[PDB]
């Protein structure tokens, strides 16, 4: 179906958290996500009248935007939902610099960052055991 | 003189910012520091009835404590003030994991991290031009 990306509202929270329960196993990130929506920091991608994925961000990573969750429903069967979320941020980031990360084991997300013009931009060790966070970087559309 | 380290109160803000004006050139971090004190996230080291240095932290670095400012007055002429601040955090961090960073060019701060049992733990590029942030890591006292 036709995708569209937009800023989430509080009406979207229960659908968003239902996605997150599929991805992480529980509703433990509900309050983080709720706070993000309260602050206008949550973006959704929709298709066929339902939410297909979501993104949260904050501006507290060395004073730059960091994309803290980039989540697609495990029901989806084609690529492009994460890309839609990222492209929205290229236009709507409150800072010129945009960072995010994923595990070194997560070759799927690495390929999404690549598909969206993000580059490797560092590493944070001593987080998940044996599986560091790889930092990704890009600049906004200008 | 005898040093002591303790949680800052709002009474300490004008002295703290006076240090920061020496270090960065202006009072641009006053609101950050003020907010830190408001939230109980600022530590001071004192000697001879005056504040000699300060530290701020937050718990929003991959859900871990990050020491966001570690600042010593440029008037001081012996080592140990930053160490005092770090040792307080080893006992008072709200998380078992403790991170911080400094520029790759900052060999003085690197030596402070070393003197306090922090290890290199990654890098973030595309911040200061040609001078990445080196991530440092340790665990709390237990």
């Amino acid at each position: 179906g036709m995708k569209n990306v937009t800023k989430a509202s509080i009406d979207d929270l229960d659908s968003i958290v239902h996605i997150d329960i599929d991805v992480i196993g529980n509703d433990s990130r509900r309050n983080y996500i709720k706070h993000s929506i309260d602050e206008g920091r949550c973006v959704i991608v929709k298709e066929d009248n339902s939410i297909s994925g979501f993104l949260t961000y904050d501006t507290n990573f060395f004073d730059c935007t960091f994309l803290s969750l980039i989540i697609v429903s495990p029901t989806k069967r084609r690529r492009g939902y994460a890309s839609s979320l990222l492209s929205y941020m290229l236009s709507h980031s409150p800072t010129q610099k945009i960072f995010s990360s994923t595990n070194e084991s997560n070759e799927s997300m690495q390929k999404v960052f690549n598909a969206n013009g993000f580059i490797r931009s560092g590493i944070v060790e001593n987080l998940d055991e044996g599986d560091p966070e790889i930092i990704f970087y890009t600049k906004k559309l200008r």
